[PDB]
């Protein structure tokens, strides 16, 4: 009973994005999600729909094999995600007596790992887009996993070269709890006793932590100076934040340099007021631009036009705050009656990551082209050879699979399943005006450090 | 379309059986299975359903909480072990907006692995009787999975302690290739080591090799006389035999004592013809002896009074050879009609390990009782707080669980989740016709070895 955003096609690209936030603590069992999101879900939802519309106008790719989907929501939960993953494989299993072909997503790695497990019993490649964790690159654990995404020891590589590019010794190290943190340090932590590195200061906490838990942080992190000068954070964008807070109520700053993974990136929104004690922090952005086409697509949507999304009426109504004349999805919460002529561009801001979503997609293409070059030499459209579409077959041809990123980038994929590392190096600092803002001061090309020494 | 045995109650209990064989060769895709199974099958079905009836009736097992299952046929293979545990987990997902409390079987190792990885997902406790590879012991890969039965491991400790009883020092090392072979031994080889024994001449071989393979292996263990003269085959049923028929063309005669594992155990089939060669070995078989009940239960069964299984019509027209007028399931087959009431006795043999079988559901009764004891006090039915069951809490509670076994034996898991040693020691010999009988001599129970000396 749950909705689901179908287009049909030939070969069904199955995604799981995160529509709505995770279900409540309490409510787990039951599997009912929260309030809907935008960016990290309806925008996605379109991006895949668009995408896939490009697609089937290319005359070059995937000539005449129509590329359909069916998008279900994962609620950024593997409770859920895994209860709908179920679902593509019951399905699939039955149209052998449409079936998916791969899937597109989760959206969380410590999930991911969920789907991937279920996934690849029944031979169903999968692409994901953030998920950075490095338990995915074992293939012996999650065979049919690959990202157009980098992964994260790339990462703790980047951030080492760092701290290697300036001569320094004895660094702290922070992350936050749980999947994203252990990952990331356990590569950093190891990559560093390789290279030499002394690990001074270790601790670890959980971003929804009180102002007591991140004070006995920050105490232990001051204890071991002048050593524990550096700090290297693989931490969420708030287990910073919370670390700043804990130098606020602490009145020190100046103390602590920082070193913060993507987690912390070039977002207003964890420094927000605390631009002084968070600030000549370095931290590693991810490199992606963002889509021209997208934006100009998931604007000119209008309420009564898109046919294919089922939450648009319930996104809509939750974007502008207003009800409607009953509908089925009337959202009553609201006093205001949408017009539905508003405009979805105030205060619009595009996925992030929203360029990834899309070369996941492409991969998806580009290995069923491949598949089908292979498999159907000569023929237009799809011969019994993919009547239906062999996952193993797939697998490793989406693997060796390569293409032009959405943004004249080079797409391809090593054995493992992962994509090359490209990140960015920001520095907070002080420009000219009254401003504290991100700076641009280097970038990280697969093992290739380049710092602008003297824009820091 | 495929059909399944449903009786109802208060918490499901599911069970996986091998109604069927597995899928001929070429049709695994379409995953249609070949005939019907009576001991692997119709028995254990039969055998469930029966249990199921003595805890229900039971005053003190569960006093007003009515144990039911839903049984499935797993055709003795992964691709449809999965697609039946897929719908335990369907309908699970669903009954939640009536669900299974945890799963009997599946019968193999190879596929239990499946099923574990599946239901595993999904916080579904999985109890098994047969499979005893090693491999499912790693509670990091295989958490939500036990057995009422041992290991393949613990049988080294019962091996070694034969050899140890009877002060030997060197001993061939001869065992099967694959899975059961290398475990085993790798076992043995290494306690071996510790308790002091020297490892003579060592080799592996395939059942399935030829007359060739054997007799180069034959040759091998001959030439290390005489230190080589107690040889220690972790060895499948066929490894021995094979190895039997090598000492049949080289005519040579009992140079050896052989020291087998249950692949030899007790089986007549083993040692056809080759009794003489094969006289005298030591063996290790696994303490089963039959239920007095079933036999009761599963005889007096009527072709009309037995509902329940809709296997049986099958089943019994399979088992007599005939088919029935005008029936829903009339089989064509056959040339004579079916009385109907042709006698279940003719060449009855209950299943060898249809006592597990029944430990098993037990254990998931008992389990069950105690999460009810701790978590649904002054309650005499079910509480809110197991509508519905919690999975890991079920879990480790079933963990915790101790009951008297089908025939006096003690029944309880270790950390693992693994079952207590009870090997019996059978030893080969002439007694008192011209038949060559294995003769019980002696117990293992969880390091206790106790073998009547003066009976070998
Ligand atoms: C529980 O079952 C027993 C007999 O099995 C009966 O005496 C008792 O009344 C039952 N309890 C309830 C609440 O019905």
């Amino acid at each position: 009973q749950r909705s689901v955003a179908r287009m049909d096609g030939d070969v069904i690209i199955g995604a799981l994005f995160s529509v709505h936030h995770q279900p409540p603590a309490e409510k787990v069992p039951e599997r009912k999600c929260g309030e809907i999101r935008e960016q990290y879900g309806i925008q996605r939802v379109e991006a895949m729909f668009h995408t896939l519309d490009k697609i089937n106008a290319d005359p070059v790719l995937l000539p005449n094999i129509t590329l359909g989907s069916e998008i279900r929501d994962s609620c950024w939960h593997s409770s859920v995600a895994l209860e709908q993953s179920i679902e593509f494989i019951r399905d699939s299993l039955i149209s052998i007596r449409k079936p998916i072909a791969g899937v597109i997503g989760p959206g969380s790695s410590s999930v991911a790992i969920q789907v991937q497990n279920l996934l690849q019993l029944f031979d169903i490649p999968q692409i994901a887009y953030s998920a950075t964790s490095i338990d995915l690159s074992d293939k012996t654990l999650y065979k049919y996993f690959l990202r157009v995404v980098p992964s994260d020891t790339l990462q703790a590589r980047a951030m080492l070269d760092i701290v290697k590019r300036y001569n320094w010794t004895y660094v702290s190290a922070v992350h936050t709890e749980g999947n994203y943190g252990e990952s990331g340090m356990d590569a950093f932590k190891e990559l560093a006793a390789q290279e030499g590195l002394c690990i001074a200061h270790s601790d670890k906490i959980y971003s929804n932590a009180g102002e007591k838990s991140f004070d006995r942080l920050l105490r232990k992190l001051r204890e071991r100076l002048p050593k524990a000068r550096v700090v290297v954070c693989f931490c969420e964008g708030m287990t910073v934040r919370g670390l700043l807070s804990a130098m606020r109520r602490l009145g020190v700053v100046g103390e602590f340099s920082l070193i913060g993974s993507d987690g912390w990136a070039d977002r207003d929104e964890v420094i927000e007021g605390y631009e002084v004690e968070a600030n000549g922090g370095i931290t590693i952005k991810l490199q992606s631009p963002e889509v021209r086409s997208f934006d100009d697509y998931f604007l000119k949507l209008r309420l009564d036009t898109n046919t294919r999304n089922p939450w648009f009426p319930e996104f809509w109504q939750h974007r502008f705050q207003c009800r409607l004349p009953g509908h089925l999805l009337e959202n009553p919460n609201f006093k205001k009656v949408c017009t539905g002529n508003e405009s979805l561009e105030e205060n619009y801001v595009q996925d992030s990551k929203m360029g990834f979503v899309i070369n996941a997609i492409y991969a998806m293409a580009h290995g069923l082209q491949n598949m089908h070059h292979a498999l159907c030499p000569g023929h237009v459209g799809l011969c019994d050879a993919m009547k239906p579409i062999d996952g193993r077959k797939l697998l490793d041809f989406l693997i060796k699979s390569s293409f032009v990123g959405v943004s004249g980038e080079e797409v391809w994929f090593d054995e493992k399943g992962d994509a090359p590392g490209r990140y960015d190096i920001m520095n907070l600092q002080y420009t000219e005006a009254n401003r504290y803002d991100y700076v641009h001061v280097g970038t990280w090309h697969e093992g290739v450090l380049n710092i602008d020494d003297y824009k820091i």
